[PDB]
């Protein structure tokens, strides 16, 4: 098949020496490099400067405008040139995919969802606040830090997926007819499977089936793979059966939800007010054991 777009051991703009691939999904490739300005290990972003569908120029323009803000990943360089091009950033850990996946049953204790959860929130509602759509939340795009300062914080790693849905000074933008999706099926909102314009609230349904899938294990679409016969049974479905394992508020977190359209800005205190009352009433605190811990 294919190579790899870079050769391990080669040196980007004289700085990041290549160490190993550590992904390859998506439209790109992300390595572990060395950094030599800075001596630190670094994430570096590539994709072919011929493939079809390049999106490091959104990756680049959101994680310029979300530095200084929580959950993001620090800003360390960018370039082009006729073979690929590439955007460094910061290195993280273990990503919440992987962590899911690890435990018994492909659970996570409410305790671990609900802190999770609360800090996925934090990020959606910080990418929205300077204009900017995810369009693709699931667990794989989420990691926890890889030191004893970041590993209880999480981050959202990619935005390869983003759309800019305001203009002027943060008018919402008109939305187009159709809007092909190019997302994950299993997290999709029912307006992704129609091939409608999202909006914000879609990036909120996509978090509450990633919190569903944390506490459940599952969705009750895993074991379909046709995208139309997914999105038939997500028109229908009663997500009040979802609740069953959620804490009692968020039946208003899924009210409110299922109240929003494209133009509806979401009331973003009452959804971190449902994760805040939840934590308290379940007597969480910040510094309990995660579920990989402990
Ligand atoms: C399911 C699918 C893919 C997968 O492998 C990943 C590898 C790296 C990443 N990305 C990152 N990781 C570590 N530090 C990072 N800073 C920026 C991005 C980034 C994400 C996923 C894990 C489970």
């Amino acid at each position: 098949e294919q190579p790899d777009i870079l050769s391990v051991g080669i040196l980007v703009k004289e700085r990041w020496k290549v160490l190993r691939k550590i992904g390859g999904g998506g439209f790109g490739e992300i390595y572990d490099a060395l950094d030599m300005l800075t001596r630190e290990n670094v994430a570096l972003k590539v994709e072919s400067a011929q493939q079809p569908k390049q999106v490091l120029k959104m990756e680049v323009a959101v994680l310029k405008k979300l530095q200084g803000k929580d959950h993001v990943c620090r800003f360390i360089g960018c370039g082009r040139n006729d073979r690929f091009n590439y955007v460094v950033m910061q290195l993280q850990g273990r990503n919440l995919a992987d962590l899911r996946r690890s435990q018994s049953r492909g659970t996570f204790t409410i305790s671990t969802t609900l802190r999770l959860g609360r800090q996925i929130l934090e990020s959606i509602e910080s990418i929205h606040s300077v204009g900017f759509l995810h369009r693709d939340i699931k667990p794989s795009n989420f990691a926890m830090g890889r030191f004893p300062s970041t590993c209880r914080k999480c981050y959202m790693l990619d935005f390869g997926l983003a759309r800019q849905f305001t203009n002027s000074c943060g008018d919402v933008r008109p939305p187009r007819a159709v809007a092909g999706f190019r997302g994950t099926v299993r997290y999709a909102s029912i307006n992704a499977h129609r091939n409608r314009e999202m909006g914000r609230h879609d990036d909120l349904w996509s978090l509450f089936y990633m919190l569903v899938e944390f506490v459940v294990g599952q969705l009750p679409w895993r074991k379909i793979k046709d995208k139309e016969q997914v999105g038939s049974i997500k028109e229908r479905y009663d997500h009040r059966l979802m609740l069953k394992h959620l804490p009692p508020e968020f039946s208003i977190f899924l009210d409110h939800i299922s109240s929003l359209d494209y133009f509806t800005k979401p009331d973003y205190q009452l959804l971190t007010s449902v994760f805040d009352n939840s934590i308290k009433t379940f007597g969480v605190i910040e510094s309990d054991p995660f579920d990989w811990e402990k």
